[PDB]
């Protein structure tokens, strides 16, 4: 689409690894542009992402298929070669292909088990997350969700914490327990950082009912979360794929350095939580985020100064796209 | 899909039957383009809320919340509003005093004929007048809402429209075999429409004082019927039709009368949804303009109403 | 919507198949974002009226009324309107002259090659020509009609498009071992658009084994219709494609297949004709922007190899002729 300078010239998680095998093609959307990725058969190929579009007559190259190390459009059989040049016009096979036959091509990188996209100029690092080489933490990876509400609106509700003991009672919050103490927030060049904050709660992840936990943003539409009890710690990332401003893909990844065995009941804890957060999420109007200024005015309370900082740090960073 | 007409917005409009808000309960409405949340406390005789279905906090329906002693709560974070619509309790912050602007917008809701009406501006004009309502002598029966897709001023036409009979309603209120309509009289002064009476037996007659609602009379030397047909204008191209049917004959007649109004109802509504253009053209403005024969006469009075009245929703 | 281009609106548009238009019948069309009713009398060979499905009173689609004698009967209020469209009966009013707007919108039509043709404006420009209709060498058979979500231009792009043989129709008009394309001659003149003969290898269902030499023509006078010949020394088939533009991004494709060979062969020649033409369709639906780009100098712009000269034609032709509907 018409997406801004920070979203274009960032890093987003369009699939996983595992999502993309030897020979294969899938497709997914960023920004309002359709993207194809595929890789040839030779083992640990490298993952190409291109926009999904042979510029010949318009025809999606993701209808097409993998042959040797190139893609091959369905409708007239050019070929493009792994840097999306096309190398072979079957009607013409002793023709050099002209110039301006190759595919739209963008920067793809593997990390953390995640294959990230720049559909720009990759000005900023792909977002930390320490605990991934660390040998005591086990790793998980939830189902993607499509979420039909904007990325910030998603995000949003990922950065609220007040919600906890209503839409998430007997797993993150206590109806019993609904006062939030204060917490501090800062904004500055690492991004958005929200401070320890304890809560009261008992997880299947039982006594076990003092939980602190801290967040920090980096890129307006990922979020790594530590939250930690005297007998484990759980950290996640959280990416948001930007479909286009009305939706969003929702993936998370959790290490935790308990049993391995805690797998199961892990991805249990998330898949409920966050089919609760999406419940709301579905509903909200307008459905991209309002920013710091028909419907009314939103409202602010102090608990929400994590929630106010992000749109902030969002008007800041110069974000038009999915905002309001 | 707002409007601004005063005789829409500063009027009231039928939302609901009262029956189907009982104590505790939580129901939805759309009307004028706003989107409506109805809701009762549990205690017995409690007052019917109709507010707009949304919390300032964060922009969520407040129909997905549930309702707590005298108080609607918010499935988000759980603020708490009364009956008068204030914000009394943000849990978060169990000691502060909510904001001043933590409020729902509330509107003007009042029960009448077993009905819920609802004014979203200043209501000016009054509910329309049912005389049959008090009279012990007659028994009522409410009709299924109808949902159409058609504007509420076409649905209206049709109903004011009187020469259709022989055709769609063949068998049930005409008679393919006499088609002429004969001459009667209507007027528009400043009680509204009045149909003066024709027949096609039956005798009939109706007025409106409210450009969406109908009162019609239809009279035998058995018994006589009247109705209080009410058009929900949901949007410029959706309605929702509700009939009050009231009747001095034999109360058994019941369960065939809600038959009769249902088959002509549902023929009505099968030419409803298949007239171009949606909105009701007004007179003198890629389809041809109107035609008009003397039996429209009534119809062309009630496209002469509404522009005196100022409409412009759902109208062309 | 609508258009105004003159080349659609004054020229002749198939909208059905005479056999769906039975003495008695009301059917309907949409043709350039007009509503159509089509309508017979009980009569033996009753002419077929074309009109704006639409009754004037009070705006109900006429096509949801009745024939009665050589009338067709708004079901509202029972207007009566004769084969001209002009309204007889005004059923509340039996003795009353009915206005002169109580007129139905009439277009012109006419029964062709078993086709139904509407002009929606002035006549300027004749129904194509298809030879081989009044051979009796010739035996016939139509497909079914297929509704494409694309423009009609795409549609018809795709019908001049010849590389794409040996690919998506791999097996059936094409080899995927013989993908190069023989040179062949393109023009645009008085005649419209011509391909000339062009060489191709398959063989095909409709023949036997060792006849895998085929040479196609084509020639558009009319930019959505198309007459094809496709010929072997074994056999010669013709077919005339028709084109109805709903509107700018929808398109309901027709073939009249006709072959000088043994009658026997037309449910190979319906199974072929299917199997290709849903092989397109599945092009059709994917491709973006939706609208034919034409010819200048976000998604990039065509590129264009030789074996498109007949494709690169007819985006230059559209522009000669006007087209602005379904184009981009
Ligand atoms: S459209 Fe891709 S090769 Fe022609
Ligand atoms: S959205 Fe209603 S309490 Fe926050
Ligand atoms: S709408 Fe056709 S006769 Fe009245
Ligand atoms: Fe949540
Ligand atoms: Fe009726
Ligand atoms: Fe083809």
């Amino acid at each position: 689409t018409t997406a801004d300078l920070i979203l274009i010239n960032n890093w987003h998680v369009v699939a996983n690894v595992e999502d993309c095998k030897p020979g294969s093609i899938t497709t997914a959307r960023l920004l309002g542009v359709k993207l194809v990725l595929w890789r040839s058969q030779e083992q640990n190929s490298p993952i190409q992402v291109w926009q999904d579009y042979c510029p010949h007559r318009g025809v999606p190259l993701s209808m097409g298929e993998v042959a040797n190390n190139t893609l091959v459009c369905p409708y007239h059989g050019w070929r493009y070669n792994q840097a999306g040049k096309c190398v072979q016009i079957p009607a013409h096979p002793d023709m050099v292909p002209p110039a301006s036959a190759q595919a739209k091509t963008y920067h793809c990188q593997e990390r953390y088990g995640l294959v990230w996209v720049c559909l720009g100029n990759p000005v900023n690092d792909i977002p930390s997350f320490p605990e991934w080489d660390d040998p005591n933490y086990h790793k998980t990876y939830t189902k993607s969700y499509l979420i039909q509400a904007s990325p910030f609106r998603v995000m949003d509700n990922s950065i609220d914490v007040s919600h906890f003991p209503f839409i998430h009672d007997g797993w993150l919050g206590d109806r019993n327990y609904t006062k939030v103490e204060d917490f501090e927030v800062k904004v500055d060049k690492d991004g958005l950082t929200m401070g320890k904050y304890q809560f009261q709660t008992s997880r299947i992840v039982i006594e076990d009912d003092s939980w602190v936990n801290w967040f920090r943003l980096s890129h307006p539409l990922c979020q790594y979360c530590v939250s930690e009890s005297p007998e484990m710690r759980i950290v996640d990332l959280m990416t948001i794929a930007p479909i286009d401003e009305d939706n969003s893909v929702l993936r998370m990844l959790i290490m935790w350095n308990g049993s391995e065995m805690l797998e199961s009941k892990m991805l249990t804890e998330y898949d409920e939580t966050i089919e609760q957060d999406i419940r709301i999420l579905h509903s909200q109007q307008p459905a991209r985020l309002p920013l710091l200024a028909g419907l009314p005015q939103e409202i602010h309370v102090p608990s929400d100064r994590g929630t106010v900082a992000y749109r902030r740090w969002l008007k800041e960073l110069g974000v038009t796209y999915g905002v309001c």
